[PDB]
């Protein structure tokens, strides 16, 4: 509350640390479905069925020109690429599995690199 704060934990890393996260993420093999935004165009239905599209390379420059005021609002935008996926995706599909497998890859580092 007011002149009562909590010791202050040091936020000076997180962006350098969130970069680090994406680029692996970005390098995985799996990541092929989530690397640029899905071509509202091309694909019937994505539009109007998903009202918040994400992807990789849009994280990146969010990431780039700050516009993450803090770690978990980047953590934010990243579950939202796999939620995405796996509300148009069937499980037992190439990209169902692809987002499955990238959502552990980055609970895991994102557990092991802030927690």
């Amino acid at each position: 509350s007011m002149s009562v704060k909590k010791p202050k934990r040091d936020d000076s890393k997180d962006l350098a640390l969130c970069s680090m996260i994406l680029t692996e993420m970005e390098t995985h093999e799996d990541a092929w479905p989530f690397l640029l935004p899905v071509n509202l165009k091309l694909v019937p239905g994505y539009k109007k069925v998903i009202k918040k599209p994400m992807d990789f390379s849009t994280i990146r420059e969010k990431l780039s020109s700050g516009q993450y005021p803090n770690l978990e609002t980047f953590a934010l935008d990243v579950r939202l690429v796999f939620d995405n996926c796996e509300t148009f995706n069937e499980d037992d599909s190439d990209i169902g599995r692809a987002g499955h497998n990238m959502r552990k890859y980055f609970e895991k580092k994102w557990t092991d690199t802030f927690k």
